DNA sequence: TCAAGTAAGCAGTCCGCG
DNA sequence: GCGGACTGCTTAC
């Protein structure tokens, strides 16, 4: 096989790279690399460098790369530029590896692990590490063994050794129910003292040191404290260990607002699990907690356990280390369903970068670009600071706030790329500019044509139209990449409504699930042997598709992130090849696109239904527009249909016959008018919508900008067995917003858009009356936390004080000199509350970490005290008679009247 | 919440508004 | 009490 690296660091003048050799074993070398930078010199020098802007270039190769750092100082001093890859590890990678790199994951070390650390008197803080640890367990990907480190002996407590019998019986015979399919796994180590534990696990670590370093924060918890509890007992040398290479390096962080400490471990790339999360899962959780987010993804019961965690280990110490493993193998549960670990190894070495890295699309970008060029000798740009100006974005229409019957949405295939390649948007294809018009003459075409020989955008920005640039280049390779798993998505979806369909009638017989493929569309044959399963066998095909279409949307999302990054970061200062001239010819592209594609349709519209000036197009967003089909419809009948499938095949066939072409047909003019490189305005239908036929739902519904609810037969092919609501920016897509309300505004829409104003009053009024009976953390408001200390002065709230932080506040106080008590972290997120007048709180509302229920030392009195009558009209009757207002109808009755006597 | 971008909504505070 | 100037937070894209 071709080698690959594993991880890269520069020590001084040395590269230390761990890597795959050509015979699958892993390796390690230290390498006295010796990098070139570049300098521009006159033409008679006959180079083979040309900066991207064809200036030809002298290459200067350092003896080493303090030489090379110095050299680009000395160049700023003079006021040169200094060109480049100035990051010299990604020109190590790039020598070393000038190939695509293709990787074997089997080869990859990928640790999972977890501790636990009993601490009576607080948070144990990291940076203290002062209480020893009693619990490691530490899953390998190479071995595929969790290994479990057991502290017996504590100054917190002796405890008998964890038995894996125990562990494997049910909960309810006692047991810990550990998974049957882990029991075989686990690798299990009593100590009987700490210094004992941890000399072995630094040994164990020595053997099968992890590349790739995850678990569930990780990053800001585990690795500071093993590192920082090594330290305390052993010394600096041996904590080191945890390196490689023996190198490591204290290291924070960013604001803004405060600041944190991590531990930078050389020789190693950590993706704490958490992050990973919050950058691949696009979900806003109310809380980040393992058992919260598990519970999530899996649908798995929380690990439940009585008394506080600080007293689990000596009360209950069988427990304490059944719940340490579950934890590891709860991230890999994730993983195999989210797969972000295989998503990030994929991006870091296509971009041949560090693989944390994946962090940040900057850093990739500038990594990818500087393959891309260096491949054809030319030499990139020095990084240069800039000051921080804001610019415009998208376009968003206003709509009427109204309700809307039929509608079927369009929407431009990934728009800010496709506008890069059509375009030609590139750093170095700029040709100059022309005399701009104001953005509506040339959504109205009535500007004179910017230019008769380069490609435009309506921002006055030109193009070179001979080559691409490299940023449409690669921009398009990523773009591919994330087509074909959005392929492989969609099927997977389209897929799991037949089964869905199948579920109706499930055949009575014992039997297995099919073996097929999830990513490609059935065959007729796989779709007869489906109407012939068991419920149990449908049932499992619907669970694997739904995964195969989870694999998808994780594969094809993040791809799509990462391109989107690129028209982002040329808005970001600290980008090579940060550009405000490019970044708004994107977006002021985009807002010309999407207003004259809006001035087509209605157009269109207005002649193929004999009428003038009506608005067909009632809102649009970026890059998509929501059209009223009521009209279209009408014209056949709304009788003459069978059912509710009968129309939307019809809606479906003129979106795909009539307006698709007179779409593509008014964005070639556009590409025309502003002579663009390569015509790639594709907009496509995604939904159509409208209420069951027969029913009194109302189809839709929009209350302003980036607020609106559909009743969607259609998505983008996708043929749903049940209608799905698409619901966008209302108070149910919150996460702020409490479970309980989010659900049942949902319901309340479901109503509408279904079933109409009398099935919408019958629930809003069941709901009103039961609402008392709801736990209260699925009633509690959700916020983020920031700047507690800010105004905090009594602590009492300080002028401008923000309710939640009040609610903090209140906490803070109820808590006072409590050292076991939960503390709200800053930065973190809350659960919220309000409290009647006169409570013994003395204030309005008080706030506690979300994920959590709030300490037996004031629970009591809050529940006593909650204000469920400010709680309802706040999060659940205010937004309600926002929706039923802008939809035009009532969520009460209201005058009869009738009846006869009553009356 | 270290880690590409802008647009824009709603909650809440403070205070005007005769 | 409703709305602006504003801070904080959270979506849509
Ligand atoms: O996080 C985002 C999302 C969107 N955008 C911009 C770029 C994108 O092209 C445009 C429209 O986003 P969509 O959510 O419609 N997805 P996109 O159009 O990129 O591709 P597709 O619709 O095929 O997913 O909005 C961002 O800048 N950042
Ligand atoms: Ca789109
Ligand atoms: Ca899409
Ligand atoms: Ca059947
Ligand atoms: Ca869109």
């Amino acid at each position: 096989m071709k080698e690959f690296y594993l991880t890269v660091e520069q020590i001084g003048d040395s590269i230390f790279e761990r890597y795959i050799d050509s015979n699958g074993r892993e390796r390690t070398r230290e390498v006295e690399y010796k990098p070139s930078l570049f300098a521009h010199c006159p033409e008679s020098q006959a180079t083979k460098y040309f900066d991207i802007y064809g200036k030809p270039c002298t290459r200067k190769l350092f003896a080493n790369m303090r030489d090379a750092s110095q050299w680009i100082k000395r160049m700023e001093d003079i006021g040169l530029e200094a060109l480049g890859m100035d990051d010299f590890k990604l020109a190590y990678l790039s020598d070393t590896y000038n190939y695509e790199i293709k990787y074997d994951h089997t080869k990859i070390r990928v640790a999972n692990f977890d501790i636990e650390v009993t601490s009576p008197d607080g948070f144990p803080e990291p940076s203290q590490a002062k209480h020893p640890i009693d619990a490691i367990t530490h899953y390998d990907s190479i071995d595929d063994r969790f290994y479990v480190f057991d502290l017996l002996n504590s100054p917190y407590g002796n405890v008998e050794e964890w038995s894996i019998e125990i562990a494997a019986k049910l909960q309810e015979q006692g047991g810990d129910e550990v998974p049957s399919e882990i029991i075989d796994k686990i690798i299990y180590m009593p100590f009987d003292n700490e210094k004992e534990l941890l000399m072995e696990y630094l040994n164990f670590w020595q053997q099968k040191t992890p590349v790739i370093l995850t678990g569930w924060n990780v990053e800001s918890f585990a690795i500071p404290y093993v590192y920082n509890r090594i330290k305390n007992i052993f010394g600096e040398s041996t904590a080191k260990r945890l390196s490689p290479h023996r190198k490591t390096r204290v290291k924070v962080i960013e604001n803004m607002y405060g600041s944190r400490e991590i531990i930078t471990l050389f020789g190693i790339s950590v993706l704490d699990y958490i992050d990973l999360y919050k950058k691949f899962s696009f979900t806003n959780q109310p809380s980040y907690s393992l058992d919260y987010i598990s519970e999530f993804e899996l649908n798995v019961g929380k690990l439940k356990y009585d008394g506080p965690i600080s007293k689990l280990r000596e009360s209950n110490h069988q427990r304490y280390i059944s719940y340490n493993i579950i934890a590891v193998y709860r991230v890999l549960q994730i993983d195999a369903k989210r797969q972000f670990i295989n998503l990030s190894l994929d991006m870091g070495y296509y971009a041949k970068i560090q693989i944390q890295s994946v962090f940040s699309p900057i850093k990739t970008w500038d990594a990818i670009i500087f393959n891309s060029l260096k491949e054809q000798n030319k030499v990139i740009p020095q990084g240069r600071s800039h000051p921080v100006q804001p610019y415009p974005g998208a376009f968003v229409k206003e709509p009427i706030p109204n309700r809307y019957k039929y509608v079927m949405s369009f929407d431009l295939t990934s728009l800010y790329p496709s506008i890069i390649r059509q375009v030609n948007i590139s750093p170095e294809t700029i040709a100059g500019t022309f005399k701009v018009a104001p953005l509506h003459d040339y959504i109205n075409a009535v500007a004179e044509r910017p230019s008769d020989v380069y490609s435009c955008s309506p921002n006055g920005m030109m193009y070179y139209k001979d080559r691409d640039g490299v940023v449409p280049t690669e921009i398009t390779k990523v773009f591919n990449q994330r087509k074909e798993h959005k392929g492989y998505m969609l099927a997977a979806q389209r897929n799991g409504e037949i089964i869905k369909e199948a579920l109706h009638n499930p055949n009575l017989s014992v039997d297995e699930p099919l073996d097929v493929d999830y990513r490609f569309d059935f065959s007729d044959e796989i779709k007869e042997k489906i109407k012939k399963l068991s419920a149990k066998s449908l049932n499992e095909m619907l669970f694997r598709a739904q995964r195969t279409e989870v694999a998808g949307m994780t594969a094809q999302i993040n791809r799509k992130a990462l391109i989107n990054g690129l028209a982002g970061a040329l808005g970001n200062v600290w980008f090579r090849y940060y550009d405000l001239r490019n970044a708004t010819a994107i977006t002021t592209f985009g807002q010309m696109a999407l207003q004259w594609i809006e001035r087509k349709v209605n157009e269109y519209l207005n002649e193929v239904c004999g009428t003038e000036g009506e608005a067909f197009v009632l809102y649009g967003d970026t890059d998509s527009i929501y059209v009223s089909a009521d009209k279209i419809i009408d014209k056949v009948g709304e009788s003459k249909f069978r059912d509710t499938n009968h129309w939307v095949d019809f809606l479906d066939k003129f979106a795909r016959e009539r307006m698709e072409p007179a779409i593509d047909r008014g964005f070639r003019e556009m590409c025309e008018y502003m002579n663009n490189k390569q015509h790639l305005m594709f907009m496509d239908r995604e939904a159509i919508a409208g209420p069951p036929l027969g029913s009194k739902g109302i189809g839709g519904f929009w209350t302003g900008k980036k607020r609106y609810a559909l009743n969607v037969w259609d998505m983008e092919g996708t043929r749903y067995a049940e209608p799905k609501l698409k619901i966008m920016g209302l108070e149910t897509q919150k996460s702020s917003t409490p479970k309980a309300v989010q659900k049942a505004l949902k319901e309340c829409i479901r109503r509408m858009l279904q079933e109409g104003e009398e099935s919408l009053q019958e629930y809003f009024k069941e709901f009103e009356k039961e609402f008392r009976q709801l736990n209260y953390i699925s009633i509690a408001s959700v916020s983020s936390a920031n700047n507690i200390a800010k105004y905090d002065v009594g602590g009492f709230p300080g002028p401008k004080c923000p309710f939640h932080i009040r609610g903090i506040l209140t906490y803070n106080r109820a808590i006072k000199g409590n050292i076991d008590a939960p503390q709200v972290v800053e930065g973190e997120k809350v659960y919220v509350l309000p409290l009647r007048e006169g409570n013994p709180f003395g204030d309005k509302c008080i706030a506690w970490p979300s994920g959590t229920e709030i300490t037996d030392l004031i629970k009591d009195d809050v529940l006593h005290w909650m204000d469920y009558t400010v709680l309802l009209e706040k999060t659940f009757i205010k937004p309600l008679e926002g929706f039923t207002s802008a939809a035009k109808l009532d969520y009460e009755k209201k005058a009869s009247l009738f009846d006869m006597f009553a009356f």
